[PDB]
């Protein structure tokens, strides 16, 4: 719980972008395609399977996004955008 599990998930969320896996996984890319990579519903991120398991609750998924490391979640908590520059061994 707390910053351990929140941070686990935080790494895990950015990791899907960091592992150059967004452009590959049309699951991500379908959502990203609403605004390049500035629109990512928490429906997709909750539905990421691995994320749902590590979180066990959408509460933890929502906090993880609220504390995003190299992403920024909107105040609506239904979009997040990542950084222009590629991530380099980020955790």
């Amino acid at each position: 719980m707390s910053e351990e599990t929140s941070t686990q998930i935080l790494k895990q969320v950015e990791y899907y972008f960091s592992d150059s896996n967004f452009p590959r996984d049309k699951f991500l890319r379908s959502e990203a395609a609403k605004n390049v990579d500035n629109y990512i519903s928490i429906d997709v991120i909750a539905s990421f399977n691995r994320m749902k398991t590590i979180s066990t609750d959408l509460q933890l998924i929502t906090e993880a996004l609220k504390k995003s490391t190299r992403l920024q979640v909107s105040e609506d908590g239904k979009m997040v955008r990542r950084l222009d520059p590629l991530p380099e061994n980020i955790d």
